[PDB]
C-alpha cells in the first residue's frame, strides 16, 4: 500500500516507562516528584514535593490519560494507537537498569503491545550507578538475549540499536574496548554487535574527535531545548550531518515541540521553550528534514516532567495549579503534527 499513512522505521520516539498508579504499583509513582533546590540558590533549602494527587502532578501539563500506571495493559494499547496516528515505528525506551521484576513485566508488556501494532522497540540506555562499558557489554548481553527474538525487538539492516545517554561521561579509550573492532571486550563482529548511538552534547572540537576515538556509530542530541547545547542547537545541524556523512556516521537530531519543567525546578525558566500552537515543532523538523539526516529522534513521547510530551494533554485548572494545555489546538494536535513531518521525512528520504 501507498496511503502515506504507514509506520516510519526510521523515526524514533522516546518514551519513560516509569508511571505508577497506586492500584496498577503502590503509588503514582513519577506522578509525584521532588521539587529541586536552586543550584545557585544557597544552602539550607526546603524546595519540597509534588504529591502527585489528582489536582498537583509533577508537570506542567496534564495527560488526557491522566494519572496512569506505565503497566496497565490498557493504557499501553492506547499508546500504540498513538504511535500510529503519529506514524512514529520506533519506540525508543527508556532503560534505567533497576533488576527489578516490575521492570521487567514492562519491557515485556510494552514489546508485546508494539507488536500488536507493527511498532518496533529499541532501548535508551541512561546512566546507571557505575555504568562502565564492561557493565554495558553485559546489559548489552543481556537485552539481545532476552528479548532479540522478541517480534518488536527493532533491528536496522540486521542490528540492534541503542541510543546511550551521556556518553560523553565515559572517556573514549574505555569506549574504544567496546567499539573498536580490535577493542579487548568488543561487541563488533560478534552476537551482540549493535548500531551504538552516542550522545552529541558540545562543540565540534570536543565532540568530533570523541565520536570518531570512542568508535560511535552515529549520534543523536536529545535535547528538545533548542540552544541547551551546541547539538541541541538546529542551526548547527546541517554541518553536524556533514561532518557525519564524512565520517561514516548516522547522525540522528532530536525534535521536540518544546520545553517546561518549571513545576520540578521552578529556577529553570531560562529554558523555557514555549509550543505557540506548533509553530515551534514545526520549526524543528523542518530544519532536521532540511539537514538530510536518515533518520530522526522525537524527545518525547511522554516525558512530562520536561514538557516535551506529543502525548495528549488537556486542559485542567485545580485548586493548586492551572495547568498549560495545547492551547488553540486539540489535545491530539503534536500526534498528528507528528505524522505530518514523517510524510515530509519520507518524501526526502
Ligand atoms: C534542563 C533540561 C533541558 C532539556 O532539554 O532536557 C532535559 C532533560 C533532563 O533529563 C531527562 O532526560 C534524561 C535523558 O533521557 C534522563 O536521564 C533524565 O532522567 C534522570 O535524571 C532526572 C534528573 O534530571 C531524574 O529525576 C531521573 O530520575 C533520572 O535519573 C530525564 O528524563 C533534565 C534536564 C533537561
Amino acid at each position: 500500500n501507498n496511503l502515506g499513512t504507514e509506520l516510519d522505521y526510521d523515526t524514533f520516539c522516546f518514551y519513560y516507562d516509569w508511571y505508577g498508579s497506586e492500584a496498577i504499583d503502590g503509588q503514582y509513582r513519577h506522578w509525584a516528584h521532588a521539587i529541586a533546590p536552586d543550584p545557585n540558590g544557597g544552602s539550607g533549602q526546603n524546595p519540597g514535593t509534588i504529591p502527585g494527587t489528582q489536582e498537583s502532578i509533577a508537570s506542567n501539563f496534564y495527560p488526557q490519560l491522566g494519572r496512569y500506571s506505565s503497566s496497565d495493559p490498557n493504557i499501553l494499547t492506547k499508546h500504540m494507537d498513538m504511535f500510529v496516528m503519529a506514524r512514529t515505528g520506533v519506540l525508543a525506551l527508556t532503560w534505567w537498569n533497576e533488576q527489578d521484576e516490575t521492570e521487567a513485566k514492562r519491557i515485556g508488556l510494552i514489546l508485546d503491545a508494539a507488536d500488536k501494532k507493527k511498532i518496533k522497540v529499541c532501548f535508551h540506555l541512561e546512566p546507571y550507578p557505575s555504568r562502565n562499558v564492561q557493565n554495558l557489554r553485559e546489559n548489552i548481553v543481556k537485552l539481545i538475549t532476552r528479548y532479540g527474538n522478541h517480534p518488536a525487538f527493532y533491528r536496522k539492516d540486521g542490528k540492534p540499536l541503542f541510543f546511550i545517554y551521556d556518553s560523553y561521561l565515559i572517556e573514549p579509550s574505555e569506549w574504544e574496548k567496546l567499539l573498536s573492532p580490535g577493542g579487548s571486550i568488543t561487541i563488533r563482529n560478534t552476537a551482540y554487535d549493535a548500531l551504538m548511538i552516542g550522545l552529541w552534547t558540545s562543540s565540534p572540537t570536543v565532540q568530533r574527535p570523541f565520536i570518531l576515538n570512542a568508535h560511535f556509530d552515529g549520534f543523536y542530541t536529545y535535547f528538545a531545548a533548542t540552544g541547551f547545547t551546541y547539538g541541541s542547537t538546529p542551526t548547527n545541524w546541517v554541518s553536524m550531518q556533514k561532518w557525519a556523512k564524512e565520517n561514516g556516521k548516522i547522525f540522528i537530531p532530536s525534535v521536540g515541540p518544546g520545553y517546561i519543567d518549571t513545576r520540578i525546578r521552578p529556577w529553570n525558566g531560562s529554558v523555557i521553550r514555549t509550543r505557540t500552537d506548533g509553530q515551534y515543532y514545526d520549526a524543528m523538523y523542518r530544519k532536521a528534514i532540511e539537514a538530510g539526516v536518515s533518520a530522526i529522534s522525537i524527545t518525547s513521547f511522554n516525558q512530562w516532567h520536561e514538557g516535551s510530551q506529543i502525548e495528549p494533554a488537556v486542559p485542567y485548572t485545580s485548586s493548586e495549579f492551572t495547568y498549560l494545555d495545547y492551547e488553540n489546538r486539540e489535545p491530539d494536535y503534536y500526534l498528528t503534527r507528528t505524522a505530518y513531518w514523517v510524510g515530509k521525512f519520507r518524501e526526502s528520504k
